[PDB]
């Protein structure tokens, strides 16, 4: 258990939420930069977020893909869990779309392809369903390639047509079959892909109401509509991804991602080239240094950091000693 919190300099707040914070850090000994997610044990326990936290840890440790965030270290103190991950310097797609309103079909295509590559890997090679696709969880690396973050809602052990039970996800992104609450399969990820790609090309959610009651009714009952400037292949792709019956959805059959990969919207895409990062990103992040946070909301980066500075074997109900938090990537 070599690295500890004292091995890092804490530079800037990147993100914050009910469960904890994510800080831009420098490993002092190497000069390398990372995003460190710091969670308070007491909070995770109180909010029944333990299982999610442990799932993210396992999924990160078990996965290696161009478009998935890589984990460098995970470790714990008596009161905290720390995940030291590759820093996605280009920020959230949420940040960009908020400012730009829409992406071109070509730009949405590039992101869509990298997302499909990542999800295909998870489904096919890892038997993992992601369940939480949304613009906040889709980040850009310094070169402009996708990095998916936040694996806490994943389900492991989902092979082929195996089903899942848990009601989870983000309300505006929930698939009809999730809302029905009578079991669902891996095609929930393709609904999620539909929502994000719809947002990218159309500049709004496919279904929205500030009241969750009304929102859920729309998702279940309302036929999809598109702005009339949307091209025919994009309309076709989104229509297929946003079919309410997962059995009728693009990606919803035995071939899974391969059905999406073959859709005419992605005609000409060479999928091995996607994997190899041989497509030139349409937007290159213009960061001037390894610490430039221009693609992060000032609401976060303006905040002051004061990290709190024996107890190595302490294992309590409120602050447990958790398993698999002695990780350093080989
Ligand atoms: N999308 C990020 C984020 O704040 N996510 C939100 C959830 C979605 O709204 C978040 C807030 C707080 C916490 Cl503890 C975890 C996740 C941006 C800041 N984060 C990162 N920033 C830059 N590089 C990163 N690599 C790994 C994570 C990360 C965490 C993910």
């Amino acid at each position: 258990s070599r690295v500890t919190m004292n091995e890092f300099e804490y530079l800037k707040l990147l993100g914050k939420g009910t469960f904890g914070k994510v800080i831009l850090v420098k490993e002092k000994a190497t000069g390398r930069y990372y995003a460190m997610k710091i969670l308070k044990k007491e909070v995770i326990v109180a909010k029944d977020e333990v299982a999610h936290t442990l799932t993210e840890n396992r999924v990160l440790q078990n996965s290696r893909h161009p478009f998935l965030t890589a984990l460098k270290y995970s470790f714990q103190t008596h009161d905290r869990l720390c995940f030291v991950m590759e820093y996605a310097n280009g920020g959230e797609l949420f940040f960009h779309l908020s400012r730009e309103r829409v992406f071109s079909e070509d730009r949405a295509r590039f992101y869509g392809a990298e997302i499909v590559s990542a999800l295909d890997y998870l489904h096919s090679e890892k038997n993992v369903v992601y369940r939480d696709l949304k613009l906040e969880n889709l980040m850009l690396d310094k070169d402009g390639h996708i990095k998916i973050t936040d694996f806490g809602l994943c389900k492991e052990g989902i092979k082929d047509g195996a089903t899942m039970k848990t009601f989870c996800g983000t309300p505006e992104y929930l698939a009809p079959e999730v809302l029905e609450d009578n079991d669902y399969g891996r095609a929930v990820d393709w609904w999620g892909l539909g929502v994000v790609m719809y947002e990218m090309m159309c500049g709004r959610l496919p279904f929205y109401n500030q009241d969750h009651e009304k929102l859920f009714e729309l998702i279940l009952m309302e036929e999809i509509r598109f702005p009339r400037t949307l091209g025919p292949e994009a309309k076709s792709l989104l229509s297929g991804l946003l079919k309410k019956d997962p059995k009728q959805r693009l990606g919803g059959g035995s071939e899974d991602a391969k059905e999406i990969m073959q859709h005419r919207f992605f005609a000409g895409i060479v999928w091995q080239h996607v994997y190899e990062k041989k497509l030139s990103p349409p937007f290159k992040p213009q960061v001037t240094s390894e610490t430039d946070t221009r693609y992060f909301d000032e609401e976060f980066t303006a905040q002051m950091i004061t990290i709190t500075p024996s107890m190595e074997c302490v294992d309590s109900e409120r602050r447990p000693h958790f398993p698999q938090f002695d990780y350093s990537a080989s």
